RNA sequence: AUUCCGGUUGAUCCUGCCGGAGGCCACUGCUAUGGGGGUCCGACUAAGCCAUGCGAGUCAUGGGGCGCGCGCGCGCACCGG
């Protein structure tokens, strides 16, 4: 129903979204680690659509900002808004506009076009089981004064982190973690920014085929 | 739970302090059915002052006497330990 409907009912515009609507890509996966580049939000209403449904598209945060001319304030709203799926795969992204409903709409389009793969596991002292239901190994982040640092925790100890990052970490499907912060994280927008960066940095980290099976590394979707 | 939130601007990012949110101890406002267990109740200021009653005796198998009942048995003080 939604498959077809989504499929036939858009034109794309880009050599990606031929691709994908032709046929010759049908997994998420397919689109990462090559350098392209996404500029329609309907390449990921395909290849994922469990972001399209209102349990997966939290809306962080809400801001007003003001403008000043010899006449007065012109007003204007900024959102901070994420989506993902919950079994590794989240996007965040920004939107600004004169009405909370575009500010949202573009937001959501934004985070859309930004998604990242993640990795998953338990790395834990204390746990030591193969299930990917925490991070493998600690992690880094920053973003403006914000420095975040991520560490695995075991089953049942559930996100101990501040709200933003409970919410971002849910839907990029972690469960049980540990963390550390420094800087000022009243500011919604760098705090999220720096979780999502230590997120990213998942990969950046350099393995051995070991480790693979010793920590249960998953990359994207499990099973 | 190895956690955060509010507050300096016409709006923003920092630094930095104040406050909120948790536990334990003492005093206190309002209110109060039951049982059990425990190493709780004039310590914080005056180690300031005290009426009254009690908190250290015991030995007759160490000694002499005195009183009461049929040499023997009971009771009292003294010497002595
Ligand atoms: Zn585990």
């Amino acid at each position: 129903e939604i498959a077809q409907r989504v499929l036939e009912e858009w034109e794309p515009k880009t050599k990606l979204g031929r691709l994908v609507k032709e046929g010759q890509i049908t997994d998420i996966h397919e689109i990462f680690r090559k350098g392209y580049q996404i500029k329609e939000p309907e390449i990921v209403d395909v290849l994922l659509p469990e972001v399209n449904l209102r349990e997966n598209q939290e809306v962080l945060d809400i801001a007003l900002t003001v403008r000043m001319t010899d006449s007065g304030r012109r007003i204007r709203f900024r959102v901070l808004a994420a989506v993902g799926n919950r079994d590794g795969y989240v996007g965040l992204g920004i939107g600004h506009g004169r009405e909370v409903g575009i500010a949202i709409r573009k937001a959501i389009n934004y985070a859309k076009m930004n998604i990242i793969e993640i990795k998953r596991g338990c790395g834990s002292w204390e746990c030591r089981c193969r299930r990917p239901h925490s991070i493998p190994f600690a992690v880094e982040g920053k973003e403006g004064s914000v420095r975040v640092k991520l560490m695995p925790g075991p089953r049942g100890l559930g996100l101990v982190i501040g709200d933003v990052g409970k919410k971002i970490l849910t839907l990029a499907g972690v469960q049980d973690v540990w963390s550390q912060t420094l800087g000022e994280t009243r500011t919604t927008v760098n705090f999220a920014k720096a979780v999502f960066n230590a997120l990213y940095n998942t990969n950046r980290v350099a393995i051995k085929p070991e480790d693979i099976e010793r920590y249960g590394i998953v990359v994207g979707r499990a099973m």
